[PDB]
């Protein structure tokens, strides 16, 4: 004989809320401490969340069955109808808001009729998206950015945030991400001229993604493939429901800096205390983070569980104090439709209840809404940067001299000053990268050139020469130059991150437009320094498995050493293969502007900073090189010596 | 015996929809051509638009009464419940959307369950606000603007427009106008620094008001009083329901350029054809634009009228073809709830109906929505600039030599060049205003100075001297100088618009901060040119009814003529009263930067352009002077000679 019967109305896509609803029911019927001798029965109905009248009709049939409370897991479309019906029939309505397809939640904005008592309790906490996103952009001190939302977001969710940022003078644009992304980026190309397009690419340097993880994944991958974003972009993704499978896929798909903000549930750490809240035992499928279901649980599943646990404890108190109110068979829209007599007392019991659950500590304020909410902050691998909750706000914030061996190369390392009676000064891109590390890390340095001016080749003795050899023999601490990171060099010295990509380019005389064009004509013969790295590099590619075979066939007579190639293209018919960045500087700073550079191969290797093997600074230097890249300052220093302004 | 019974559900603030509903009922019962022998009865219910369950419950009681169709005049809050209920009971639902407090309409975004037939007909046309506002900003070629909406607008109404403008690279900010405006502008002052504030004032030069006329009136008056906007601002107000009383109050309260876009109803012009649509006679209170009620009719009142007229014609056809379907007593949420058998045929009849009404031609498309909508475009007095409708789109778009007499005055009219063997050239602010008129109007001119260098004083003979006298004797056509518009001069010559305000200022030597400070101390004695205009002007104010009395008491010994005042302040203790704009130029272009100017009285009179009495160009010249003011180009020319950059 059942005296406890609860109601459930579910949107059709809430199958997981039903499964956890039933399992929470079974778990409480096994708990002998709560409702020791009385069983809980239920009536579950699935309805179309887009039909508020269907939701009412099926809710009345549950009330006609006779229930103590109505739990609904449905969207804001039918929440207005279920909130006002509950007030009319005096049935406690534990409302769990579901967003469509995992999109970010927006407050229902219900402006519900306050003439009558509010019989609806919002189990889920308030949507603080505008508050959290405001703290993040204030910490990062953003001033111009664009906010993306998918086709399912309710932008009134940011109607306060758009006012706060407009009070603070920020250039904030919005933009819906269509359900057809490939067409959308393709569409942008037609509307905007080439001159206009750069502003969009520049704006996307700081963007905020308010969208479900699915569109977050596709939209990040789509822009990266179309190279609208670069290694300096900083995107913020915020959504309440973003599981770890999405986090790894977002980080794997994205370049640059990415900040993720999602809701977290403060739950015990111990393995024993993970499936126990006091003496209550939880089914392993929901509390064990090593079970596949628990990892695939929706956030709504957690609040469905803690709802039933709170209902049982609200029922347990009412029986103990002997103030119980039996269910009634209520009728809607009848001549004698009468409210549930015991609704008002049942409501006051539930509203003052509190439980420990999967969501954490569930409780209700005086307004009838759950006040507990916690967001974690992730950042790029990926790691936790801090916490946020609406009570504590934001938590977790978001010179020794070293021997430097160089090799002269314009514009990386050059002699800027050499006046009789003064110490030798240097300048260049490699020097500027060294100064930024010296300026931030707070180390000083003394720079000397390799005795033979060589980058370094392995000798038969087993001792390296050139710049690398100096670091082998501990004659220097750091090696700064146009040094490409090679496997051989990594064996003897330890490298940091690449601070720029090294490509093989060709110098032409004022018709060729690429190495491909270069590798198929014979009007202009071409070569590169004999037996040098670039000589071998074009050879090794040609020999083993479609231009490197036709490039090696030609160079293999037409070869030369050192600068002679630059002059050969100047006063002769010849295309010079060499480092593209060195050639690029040559063609830019040509006193007669007689050259242009093509090529720019896919960069197998890139420039690096070598330290003597086992250096304790490699890790920290790699950090600051990464930061200058992911902040764009490299693009400031690259423009100093490689300006595309138009001198030539 | 009644066989025609219709239903009505109204939001409580739809009293005017009920009154016109009943009067439309009486008007059709008098029409002997339509429903010749059968009367129409009705059941009207007023409900809270914020309670969708109350709307259903009271709708079921109307269906239980037995009705052929349900007309509802309510907001989108309860429209979802009434659209799906109608589909379930097969009751044709003529839905009229009401916005809250006259705020701009937004589409209900209902994503209504399409599994079943849609028994709801939207009597009101679709919301084309994003389309109309996009055409207006494209015509005006705006590139940076801010969009204001009141607390009642549903910004998803502009979710497409924000994407189109972001595709087009425009700097578009949004900003809700709080219901407390005085606090809001006061609040802005605290948040933003003085340097930041100018950007907001500069952005408001082009703003769009998407709000009800009430907040439009207060918000325009509030910014003008706080001088956040100036004579060059261009604001666009768009709303579907903006009656003429609002239009005149908006124009009276606003400065600058104002464009108003509102819905218009193409109705016959003739007095006879205003209250007749074929043989149908309309009550005078609704069709007569000279009746006070008809002028105070809501837009929803017009669609309530044409709804009943369409229902009667839909009923008239069904009786004539002998296909009628009698009403049924239907029950909601019952064991045997059954749909109205005759609903499907009644729906198809209504959907293919068409009537001439107050709204114009009412008809329905295949989607079940009214396709007819027309917007008019007003602009500043106020006049109609064009029309817009979604089918035709936008309609209505949005050198003889003259003798010029001048008077030398820096920096208005100055000799720029006077080299032996060349004609005399001139420069200055007054000249630049003349060149802009000569450049646009396409007239040429020859400039000569008044023989005596005088602006002009009335002689005893009755013949003016100076610059005015030349225009009296038709010796010149236009008078360009630092000429203030005086009543005496208006008597003999005709003036155009003021192209700048003339104020009385004081020159000080590097402590006084205003004429008020100036008019209360005696440490520094002060005067202005004897018996000149400024001498009299300070006198006349002092004599009749609090500083002009203390100013006249002092100057009344300390007076001087021409430049002597400037030198007196330079090499002596003395404050010089004179034209503030002439003094301002003097203090700016001081070779030793020894002066500053205070004062800037309220300008009773301002500079003007005089023409010989009865000139046919005064009107057109006044136009181009107005345009340069209301476009800001005067602020470009004023800065040429009065730059606040900081030379001194």
């Amino acid at each position: 004989d059942s005296i406890i019967h609860i109601g459930a109305i579910f949107d059709e896509s809430a199958k997981k809320d039903d499964e956890v609803f039933r399992t929470a029911v079974g778990d409480l019927n096994q708990n002998e401490e709560i409702l020791q001798t009385e069983k809980i029965t239920f009536s579950v109905t699935f309805v179309d969340g887009n039909n508020p009248f269907q939701a009412v009709q099926e809710a009345c049939e549950l009330m006609n069955q006779g229930i103590l409370a109505l739990v609904s897991s449905i969207g804001c479309t039918s929440a207005g109808s279920l909130q006002s019906l509950a007030d009319a029939m005096h049935i406690p309505h534990l409302f769990i808001q579901r967003s469509t397809a995992g999109t970010p939640r927006s407050g229902c904005g219900l402006t519900r009729s306050n003439r009558n008592d509010d019989y609806t309790l919002s189990v889920r906490p308030p949507v603080y998206l505008n508050e959290v996103i405001l703290r993040v952009v204030t910490e990062y001190a953003w001033q111009k950015f664009i906010i993306f939302y998918d086709s399912e977001y309710d932008i009134r969710g940011i109607q306060e945030f758009l006012d706060k940022v407009s009070q603070q003078g920020m250039d904030v644009a919005l933009q819906k991400v269509e359900n057809n992304i490939n067409k959308m980026i393709t569409t942008l190309f037609d509307t905007m001229r080439i001159e206009e397009l750069n502003r969009y690419r520049d704006t996307l340097r700081r963007a905020i993604l308010v969208m479900n993880p699915a569109t977050a994944k596709s939209f990040i991958s789509e822009v990266v493939e179309t190279n609208l974003v670069a290694f300096d972009c900083h995107w913020i993704i915020i959504n309440e429901e973003i599981n770890d499978v999405d986090v790894q896929e977002l980080v794997r798909r994205s370049i640059g800096r990415l900040t993720i903000i999602r809701q977290t549930f403060p739950v015990p750490q111990n393995i024993s205390q993970r499936c126990f809240r006091g003496n209550h035992r939880i089914s392993s499928t929901l509390c064990d983070p090593k079970d596949p279901f628990a990892q695939n649980m929706e956030i709504s599943n957690l609040y469905i569980y803690d709802t039933v646990l709170l209902l049982a404890n609200a029922f347990h108190k009412k029986l103990q104090d002997r103030k119980w109110h039996s269910m009634a068979s209520l009728s809607c829209i009848r001549k004698n439709s009468k409210p549930w007599q015991g609704g008002r007392s049942m409501l006051e019991t539930i509203k003052k209840g509190g439980v420990n659950g999967l969501t954490g500590d569930l409780e209700f304020g005086e307004n009838g809404g759950n006040p507990n909410v916690h967001f974690e902050i992730l950042g790029t691998g990926v790691r936790k940067l801090g916490c946020w909750n609406p009570v504590t706000g934001l938590n977790g914030s978001l010179g020794v001299v070293l021997r430097v061996v160089t090799v002269l190369e314009e514009p990386f390392v050059m002699v800027s000053e050499n006046v009789l009676g003064k110490p030798k000064k240097y300048q260049g891109f490699s020097i500027d990268v060294l100064d930024a590390l010296s300026n931030y890390l707070g180390f000083n340095y003394e720079i000397y050139v390799a005795p033979d001016h060589k980058y370094g080749s392995p000798q038969e003795d087993g001792t390296w020469n050139g710049l690398v050899g100096e670091l082998v023999f501990k004659r220097a601490d750091i090696g700064i130059s146009a040094l490409t990171i090679t496997p051989d060099r990594e064996n003897v010295v330890d490298f940091t991150t690449r601070y720029m990509d090294y490509s093989v380019g060709v110098l032409l005389r004022r018709s060729i437009q690429s190495l491909q064009d270069l590798s198929k004509q014979t009007d202009i013969p071409y070569g590169t320094v004999l037996d040098s790295a670039v000589y071998q590099h074009v050879r090794m590619k040609g020999l083993n498995p479609s231009m490197y075979s036709q490039m090696w066939r030609m160079i293999n007579n037409n070869v030369l050493e050192s600068q002679a190639g630059i002059q050969k293209v100047k006063y002769g018919n010849y295309a010079f293969v060499w480092d593209a960045a060195v050639l690029e500087y040559v063609a830019i700073n040509d006193p007669d502007c007689s050259f242009y550079t093509v090529g720019n191969t896919v960069a197998d290797r890139g420039y690096g900073i070598a330290l003597q093997h086992g250096s304790p600074y490699r890790d920290v230097f790699s950090q600051r090189i990464l930061e200058l890249q992911q902040s764009g300052d490299m693009d400031i220093l690259k423009h100093k010596w490689w300006p595309k302004n138009g001198q030539c």
